[PDB]
């Protein structure tokens, strides 16, 4: 009652838009690392149950096709929908390959209205990105875009290391913002700077079991 | 399903904490406001129900700009030892990362960052709550762990302040609130909260907390 119906054929689909050598003509340098986070969440989340696809450096193009697409595929059979990305950002713009996008372009497709499949479903975004509110929707952030987020060169951020580790032993058992508060608590114990945050605008528990 | 964890903020302390309350009902002709018909109803419901929790509730009402920042910093001068959280919630009408005092609009995120770590040492570690309901998305928030921000309506949309009801939010809150206030954790009433005022609008949570809220046990 107070829970989001997960009693689907599918979990949902699982967009992992993985930029890693973005175009001179921006001025961002390669995320050495967004291949070891990458992998880490396509594990996780597959694991969790999603048909997870990642695609790499996307262009505003790309990234703006591939969410459009999506969002017109028929989600009937699907119990929610999640999106991960991993770039550059800045206020409330995401790195294309060869430019910026606006995030709220790319959760407009999913919209209530937009999307009548994923309407009543959560949609999820992580967003991962150092420098749209419509029912059902979470954002998680591995820090706003302006603050740094710390990664490791060969060990990637540790936003994405705590979200997958939580997700990977408690991804079944606890209520997706159980989780991420875990998250933010190891994020946040590493510097002992950089926060996670977590915006929800869900209508009920959200749980990837039963 | 919730259970006995080191995953929940320590609410063994002297006091639950203090929630101030500001209620701008009137604002001066020059700012163009009207007045806000139903926020005494709202203020109402809400100083009984966090008194009801065990908050040290304070009401302040049609406060001018300056009223709230030096109302907020001061209390964010003051010694929190004692006290698990902090609560402040907002009553007035709201614009892009501003909320209107009675002689004008001043940036939420300032009123916030009276609390940040660094400058109330005394709430570190300790959950800051921000009821917001600003009639008229991360941004508008403090950078700092243990912050949370419950926006009344839609950060870029209008929330639907009933004539003489209350604001749909603030009543759906205190709703929840007397019913599970003692036995629900933060997020969990918000999201109800979230379901609540969408039955009728859809009111947005940023959480930088760390662990779980539950007021009490």
């Amino acid at each position: 009652t107070y829970q989001y119906n997960m009693n689907f054929e599918k979990l949902g689909k699982c967009i992992i838009i993985n930029n890693k050598n973005f175009d001179k003509v921006t001025g961002m340098g390669v995320r050495n690392g967004t291949d070891k986070d990458a992998e880490a969440l396509f594990k996780c989340f597959r694991s969790l149950g999603f048909d997870v696809i990642v695609y790499n450096d996307c262009s505003c193009a790309k990234m703006q096709d591939l969410l459009k697409k999506a969002s017109e595929e028929d989600h009937t059979n699907a119990a929610c929908f999640a999106c991960i990305l991993l770039s550059h950002g800045e206020e409330n713009v995401i790195y294309g390959k060869d430019g910026v996008t606006p995030i709220k372009d790319l959760t407009a497709h999913f919209r209530g209205d937009r999307c009548k499949t994923l309407l009543e479903k959560p949609k999820l975004f992580f967003i991962q990105a150092c420098r749209p509110v419509e029912a059902d929707f979470l954002f998680a952030y591995s820090t706003v875009p302006g603050y740094y987020s710390w990664r490791s060169p060969g060990r990637g951020s540790w936003f994405v290391q705590a979200l997958c580790s939580i997700l990977e032993e408690h991804g079944k058992d606890l209520e997706i913002m159980q989780i991420l508060t875990r998250v933010n608590d190891r994020v946040a114990r590493h510097f002992e700077k950089q926060i996670p945050c977590v915006v929800s605008m869900l209508t009920k528990e959200l749980y990837f079991s039963q």
